């Protein structure tokens, strides 16, 4: 792989200088290089992972987009030819994702922390696969076993208000409503979650309230 | 070349699903391989050129600072490795850009219209050269020399309100600001373009009071 020949602190200090910049695609093949190295992933660069990749993936999504709804509204092969190749580029994207997770990541992954997050990054790819599928049903029980896992570990082992606990269920929610045509079972979670958190916020000394929030955004425009 | 199997009505068609898509990268190299095809470019397609390259190389450009003034604040080897990396990849663009102008493009442009933007637009990837060169006085004589050429030309030949003179005419006193050390010239043109298209208004029926308006902000800032 490209990212060989460099030293693993290296890859991670130049992941870091990619996210100062806004080089996401360069943050994505650092972070890819690194975990190619076959060390487990601390907590702070499993972060810089899924930030790398949510920022390409979603330059690629809106992209996609863009070019569906142009499609969609003329129904010559330009626009269909130009989704496809976006298409084609996202796809590979997760693909590259997914791998890494099986590859690498998923089975060395013992901790509740980073086991759940992997599994929820699992789910998430397979969701931004499903959004282009038409196929489309086997990605979608992908994605749902890989949420539901992530979800049955972190009920188990992280408390209600932790933050990868509640961006799981906020991200698992947004997949019952948009992607398996069950509203009722994400407005079900997204507010179960939501209050469960507010129970347990008396135990603590950002990131989660921001999380919180987020649910109740999303349960205002569903309810 | 990549785009050489694509009709030209094609590649301009999927340039602008690139640029609705925010694609800036694909958007240059459709236009690229358009270039390619060896017929002049209309006004609108001139311009679908130019977005595309000033996105590609803005982003490279905004990166690149970022990363040097972290590698100055600084004075191991991996800040001024990805800085150097970033460089390289934003003068590779440059030589793309002026390999088209010069390959293509100027030689062939006989009205002002289109003699001017692409002069304009050597100076411009010159003056992007000159912002990363250490070689830095013969590339800015190249910029000079393209600008001086293009305002020659425009002066003749185009009202004080066209927008590609104004333009030119903003960027060219940016050159002489920002790279080549003469804040004095730099106000002189702004201030005589200004005003001279303010007394042209008059026989006018967007971009041109866009471009005064900033001419305005830089005298602002400079005086
Ligand atoms: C190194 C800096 C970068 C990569 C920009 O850090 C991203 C962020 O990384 C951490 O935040 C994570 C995190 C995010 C926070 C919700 C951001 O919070 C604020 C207040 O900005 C969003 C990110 O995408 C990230 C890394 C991702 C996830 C998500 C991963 O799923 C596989 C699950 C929920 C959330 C968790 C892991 C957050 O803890 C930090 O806790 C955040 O800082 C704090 C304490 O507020 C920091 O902004
Ligand atoms: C096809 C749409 C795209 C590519 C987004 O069009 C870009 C823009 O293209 C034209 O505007 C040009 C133009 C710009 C205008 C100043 C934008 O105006 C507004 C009001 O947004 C900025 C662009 O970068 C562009 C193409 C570039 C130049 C520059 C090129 O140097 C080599 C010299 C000045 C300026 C000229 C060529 C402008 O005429 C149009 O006249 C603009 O629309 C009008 C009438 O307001 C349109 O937004
Ligand atoms: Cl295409
Ligand atoms: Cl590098
Ligand atoms: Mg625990
Ligand atoms: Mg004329």
């Amino acid at each position: 792989g490209a990212m060989g020949s460099m030293e693993r602190a290296s890859l991670i200090q130049k992941a870091k200088l990619a996210e100062q910049a806004e080089r996401y695609e360069d943050m994505a093949a650092f972070m890819k290089g690194a975990v190619e190295k076959g060390e487990e992933l601390s907590c702070e660069e499993r972060n810089l992972l899924s930030v790398a990749y949510k920022n390409v993936v979603g330059g690629q999504r809106a992209a996609w987009r863009v070019l569906s709804s142009i499609e969609q509204k003329s129904n010559g092969p330009e626009v269909r030819e130009y989704r496809e190749k976006v298409e084609t580029e996202l796809q590979g994207v997760c693909d590259t994702v997914l791998g890494l997770l099986d590859s690498h990541l998923i089975k060395e992954a013992g901790d509740a922390e980073s086991r759940v997050f992997y599994l929820k990054m699992k789910g998430d790819y397979y969701r931004y696969l499903a959004e282009v599928a038409t196929d489309k049903k086997r990605i979608i029980d992908s994605a749902r076993s890989a949420y539901q896992e992530a979800m049955d570990i972190s009920k188990k082992e992280m408390p209600p208000t932790n933050p990868i606990r509640l961006g799981l269920a906020l991200n698992f929610s947004v997949f019952h409503y948009e992607i398996a045509n069950s509203p009722e079972e994400a407005i079900s979670l997204a507010k179960t979650t939501f209050d469960e958190a507010m129970a347990d916020l008396h135990t603590l000394s950002k990131d989660s309230t921001l999380i919180m929030q987020l649910l109740r955004d999303n349960l205002t425009l569903w309810t």
